[PDB]
């Protein structure tokens, strides 16, 4: 039985309304739940969905060099595969393997409706509206590493701002937008932003273009014998239009705005 | 040793320089893929030679003969070391060659002559006055050939039987066909090529509708090659540093003529 690490992050993996009367894999639903079932069916394996213990995507401690999150679960042998909205990144591909991407995304801006911001450049030129990102993920690293002037400027602000502009979970960022009266903007992946914009209470918006262009991949420990098959499965699912079918199902068929 | 790169004359990816006959070797060519090859070779630490695929094709396996043609075949049969081109990542190809993570996103799209009364694939499928087709030997043809989606299956049943042939040998031929056909030919081609031509004179075509699928171009190497790991890491670094976005803008939008 293959141990799958994943993360609670809507609409990728959510607890079912009736989860308390369900067991095992049946507790959960979402895009990644459906994708896991399809990958396991094409690859011929049984599997156990497990939520990452620390609730993180994965970053490396600069001092100890120890990885956390789903990345660490793979690196240290705690899970066999990560099926999640896990961004393919150079630093991570150095320590784990990724399938070809199953979904495209870019960094984007979430505002409370009516907030006078149209772009990253607008954020970087003003100070009334605070802005930040998730911890231990690929968007914080994007700002930490960018040499593009606007983005460097934003990072200098964010890394020193008080109180802290960073959040532990996507849900914490979204809530901070919603409650901040237009004075907090949240930087997060377009996929999450576009799902949130179609949910009640319908008070947030994506603005501006995306800041980058990248993909999520299925991750395995380096050199795993599962990596080949998983990759071919992703290519097959994409070619059959199954990935587009799931995207519709969990985004746009699930729209309430 | 010097790495032999296979590529294809396809604008704006690889083009002959106006003055190519006065230049030699790699200097004869320009375009997005030319720029990208230089950067992959620098980051991976190799010398290279650009060569244009002899048959002018992307790559497909003959159904009876089982021989791969195009760039894919040059890799499969040992004629080239790497392909740096707008080569779509597909399952059938991944079974015989290796691909990096994609360097560019694309989907199949519709090119019309401006004013043509079509907005969508469904529109094309429900009418007969306007013919439509694809490049005769690439991933777009295969997408229709294999599709189980009703609109697309309907389109393939039309295309495969239409006379005269709605298929073309090169992108350029399809684009010329749209331009000459007074709105009676639509061309099914990748969004990247469509969006490039939309910004070129005579400014008489446009992309219409959403894309039909969502995929990527990858750098390809023969299966199990030693260069594959390094090339993938290069692609990742270049995407993270914004080089690939810069190149896109350089060859599509910075010198757009429309
Ligand atoms: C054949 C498909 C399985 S795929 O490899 O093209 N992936 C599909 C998916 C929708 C996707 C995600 C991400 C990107 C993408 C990533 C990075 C870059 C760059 N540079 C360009 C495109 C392209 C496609
Ligand atoms: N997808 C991201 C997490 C979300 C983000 O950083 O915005 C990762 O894999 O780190
Ligand atoms: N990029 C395609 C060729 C163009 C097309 O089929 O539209 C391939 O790799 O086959
Ligand atoms: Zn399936
Ligand atoms: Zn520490």
């Amino acid at each position: 039985t293959v141990v799958v690490t994943t993360i609670l992050e809507s609409p990728y993996v959510m607890m079912k309304k009736n989860h308390e009367m369900l067991e095992g894999n049946e507790r959960y639903e979402g895009y990644c739940v459906d994708l896991a079932a399809e990958i396991a069916k094409h690859c011929g394996f049984k599997y156990k969905l497990t939520i990452v213990g620390d609730g993180k995507y994965g970053a490396r401690d600069a001092d100890t060099k120890i990885w956390n999150g789903m990345v660490g679960e793979l690196v240290y042998g705690k899970a066999d595969i990560a099926i999640a909205p896990l961004t393919i990144t150079l630093v991570r591909e150095e320590v784990i393997d990724f399938s070809k991407p199953f979904m495209s995304l870019g960094i984007s801006i979430m505002i409370k409706k009516g907030t006078p911001i149209e772009s990253a450049e607008d954020l970087s030129k003003q100070t009334e509206i605070a802005y930040g990102t998730l911890d231990s993920g690929s968007t914080k690293e994007f700002f930490r590493r960018s040499k593009i002037a606007v983005f460097d400027k934003m990072w200098t602000y964010m890394r020193s701002a008080e109180p802290s502009v960073f959040v532990r979970t996507t849900a914490e960022g979204v809530a901070r937008v919603r409650k901040s009266k237009g004075k907090y903007a949240y930087l997060l992946e377009s996929t999450m932003n576009e799902y949130i914009e179609q949910r009640k209470p319908c008070d947030t918006m994506k603005v501006g273009g995306n800041l980058d262009s990248k993909g999520y991949g299925i991750a395995t420990p380096k050199g795993s014998s599962l990596g080949n098959a998983v990759n071919l499965a992703v290519l097959k699912l994409n070619e059959q239009g199954l990935l587009d079918k799931l995207k519709n199902k969990w985004w746009y068929d699930k729209g309430e705005c």
